[PDB]
């Protein structure tokens, strides 16, 4: 229960700092204010210029009246995602070819990974059928709960490398259920 | 979560903004990092200067002017986060406060979770010392924490009826009964 911390508002922080040293704490800063602002609005998807998409934009606060230049934006991600905080993805999977969006990983691809394995056991169902669409149905309510299939499929990922689970593929070899 | 944020080391932080609504938000901010610090590291009492220091940074060679440090401060205290002390116990502003006990807990929130570990652990209805309060039946997040200090958080036993405080030959509380 938090969001937005009192920085946020903080119009220094706004301007891009001029130093190598200063910089890298700053943009931790902004990488940390994104985590946490996903993670408690229960949030997925950032697009590069920091619009918010709803399974309303980050770097521009209005009640401040400041806004993060594309230039630093650019500088947040990269860092953020050398750091694997976030996914660089673009009208799907995972690209870096014309990255559109991104991911937000306020918890690990391999952490999702486990968490969703552990639902599977804690539900004994660790051994049937469940498509993805299901993954985000009443049954689930755990943190990925409402995660798009897409992202959802990344977290699985880990499951498949451990020989922890097998996919299955619709007409279209897209992935649609799972059985781990 | 560490001691420190990482805006701990954003220069800009350390310069005192001109803006009421700007420095609102940067003490703020500054009230949060030093909660946040003092519960993390367990520590209790802040001197005036920030002595934990806290206010000066060693890394970003950087200090909070004074002027800024008590804006912090009365804030600080304003809104509850803090509690003002002289060598002894509650002592406003001018009033000689040497010291501050710093709130990561509101007091009716420590209050609660005193309140609760007698409860938890049956003694309901006893008389146990603020001594044995503080130093090995505790451990929620009030072991180690100073009597001085301890007694404050009790008081609101004290109001709410369900505490009596029991003190020594030199009126001083050394225990207490939460019934």
């Amino acid at each position: 229960m938090s969001a937005l911390p009192p920085v946020y508002s903080f119009p220094p922080l706004y301007t891009r700092q001029p130093n190598s040293l200063t910089r890298r704490q700053q943009i931790s800063t902004w990488i940390d204010i994104i985590s946490q602002y996903c993670k408690t609005k229960k949030i997925w998807y950032m697009s590069v210029d920091g619009t918010v998409i709803n399974d309303k934009n980050l770097f521009n606060n209005e009640d401040i009246q400041r806004s993060v230049s594309q230039v630093f934006i650019d500088e947040i991600w990269s860092q953020m995602t050398k750091e694997g905080k976030c996914l660089p993805i673009d009208q799907s999977g995972r690209r870096s070819t014309t990255t559109t969006r991104y991911f937000i990983l306020w918890k690990s691809l391999d952490s999702w990974a486990s968490l969703i394995l552990q639902w599977f056991e804690d539900s004994g169902k660790l051994n049937q059928v469940i498509t993805l669409y299901e993954l985000s149905d009443e049954t689930v309510n755990w943190e990925f709960h409402r995660m798009p299939e897409s992202l959802l499929y990344y977290c699985l990922k880990p499951l498949c490398d451990r020989n922890r689970a097998t996919m299955l593929k619709d007409e279209n070899d897209k992935v649609i259920a799972i059985k781990v």
